[PDB]
């Protein structure tokens, strides 16, 4: 069931000079469609939605966690800090927070959250405690997006991101209502219209969290997409490329995400 049409990934990613790994799995079928599916590929800022995850699976046994208010001084604010700059002065909750992460890819705000977690660790932990052997986080923010090529640190692959959102936006990793708010983050991103959502046909559900390192043609974005009729697909798309300066291209990123719905034989 893997790969049962082929698709041109390999023209795709020598356009775009790089490397494209693709994960995608028919959530009714079982069928998947896979291109350097298990290669390691930089998160850069899509690790901030399995953040937010850790924090709601933490909120399982905290209650009153996503309440808590959170007050920070103006050194929390690094670049890219576009809501929580606006509630330097008041604090914002836990909850906040966490929308501004997966939202808007929120800095200051991942940051506080990544602290509370207790760092890199302690989100790799949660996602080993899903099942993900393949998702590793070793640095705090900014450090973590050097995107160095065959450096492992701050790395997954597209299957185990691609398994990882399943388990937790369809699958049991989440008691319900917090796999619903979950769910309702992704659903609210802003960052992402130029990538799958812009392979994915506007009257179909959608929520994904985007990553872009800066450097090393660097981007990704993963995401779940209800097609109306059918059962859910669950898909990621992550770039590299070779050299420091290479420049990232959101119009591969829908490219490859088209190419992998085409793949799973979805009319779209």
């Amino acid at each position: 069931l893997t790969n049962l049409v082929a698709e041109p990934f390999a023209k795709l990613e020598q356009d775009f000079g790089g490397s494209i790994g693709v994960y995608a799995m028919d959530t009714g079928s079982g069928a998947t469609v896979s291109y350097r599916a298990e290669e390691r590929f930089p998160l850069c800022s899509s690790f901030k939605g399995f953040l937010a995850a850790a924090v709601l699976a933490r909120s399982q046994q905290q209650a009153g966690l996503l309440d808590t208010p959170i007050r920070y001084g103006k050194n929390a604010l690094v670049p890219w800090s576009p809501i929580s700059e606006k509630y330097l002065t008041t604090g914002m909750t836990v909850a906040e927070l966490s929308a501004a992460a997966v939202q808007y890819s929120d800095n200051a705000a991942a940051n506080l959250l990544l602290k509370e977690l207790g760092g890199p660790a302690g989100l790799t932990a949660f996602m080993r405690s899903i099942g993900d052997t393949t998702f590793r986080l070793d640095r705090w923010q900014l450090e973590l997006n050097s995107a160095i090529p065959g450096d492992a640190r701050d790395t997954s692959s597209p299957r185990a991101v691609t398994e990882s959102l399943q388990k937790l936006t369809l699958g049991s990793a989440l008691a319900a209502p917090q796999r619903q708010q979950f769910v309702d983050w992704l659903k609210g991103n802003t960052t992402g219209n130029h990538r799958i959502r812009a392979a994915v046909p506007a009257d179909w559900a959608v929520g994904d969290k985007t990553g872009t390192c800066g450097v090393y043609g660097t981007a990704n974005d993963y995401a779940v997409v209800w097609p109306t009729g059918r059962a859910p697909i669950v898909l990621a798309v992550y770039t590299r490329a070779p050299n420091k300066d290479d420049k990232h291209s959101e119009a591969v990123i829908a490219a490859a995400a088209r190419l992998a719905l085409e793949g799973l034989g979805v009319n779209g």
